[PDB]
């Protein structure tokens, strides 16, 4: 038993809800919140911009030190950093950005990072300003993640479409 509330159960381990991941993180304080990151950890907009704003830019400060030491992530890769006031940890995961021309096949590799964590709160990878089809992202999530994932979908209209079309 965990503290997530109001989710629809899609499969044995995948759950979905119309919610703002920022507000959801601030209430649940999950062990792991997933950020929709880029390889430079520049958290300017989309989910990443919103999570960082909620940390009063502390996420960005930590991220800049990480990149200065380690260099950029790989598309499809991840790193674990602090969750600041939102979660114990933040798993920064880089899904392909279609608006940059990146290979959509890398979306499965991106979701594989979730399997290193028993329970996670997450957005749909590569959705939103990353340009991928969210219905496809949900399909890849369900077919790749085996640990317990709680998906927060900000847009109410998109959520209903995701549910109604889920096979
Ligand atoms: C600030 C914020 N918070 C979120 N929490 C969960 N999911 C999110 N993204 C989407 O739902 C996909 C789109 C944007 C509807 C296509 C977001 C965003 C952009």
């Amino acid at each position: 038993v965990n503290s997530f509330s109001g989710y629809l159960k899609l499969t044995d381990n995948v759950y979905i809800k119309n919610a703002d991941i920022v507000e959801e993180a601030k209430k649940v304080k999950p062990t792991v919140v997933v950020n929709a990151a880029n390889v430079y950890l520049k958290h300017g907009g989309g989910v990443a911009g919103a999570l960082n704003k909620a940390t009063n830019n502390a996420m960005q400060v930590e991220s800049d030190d990480y990149i200065a030491t380690n260099g950029p992530l790989k598309v499809g890769g991840s790193c674990v950093l602090s969750g600041h006031n939102l979660a114990k940890h933040c798993l920064h995961v880089v899904g392909p950005n279609v608006n940059k021309g990146e290979d959509i096949q890398l979306l499965k590799s991106a979701y594989e990072n979730f399997n290193q964590h028993e329970v996670l709160l997450a957005p749909l990878l590569s959705a939103g300003i990353f340009g991928a089809d969210p219905i496809h992202s949900l399909r890849v999530c369900v077919d790749t993640v085996r640990t317990n994932v709680y998906l927060a979908v900000f847009d109410k209209n998109l959520y209903d479409k995701l549910v109604s079309s889920f096979l």
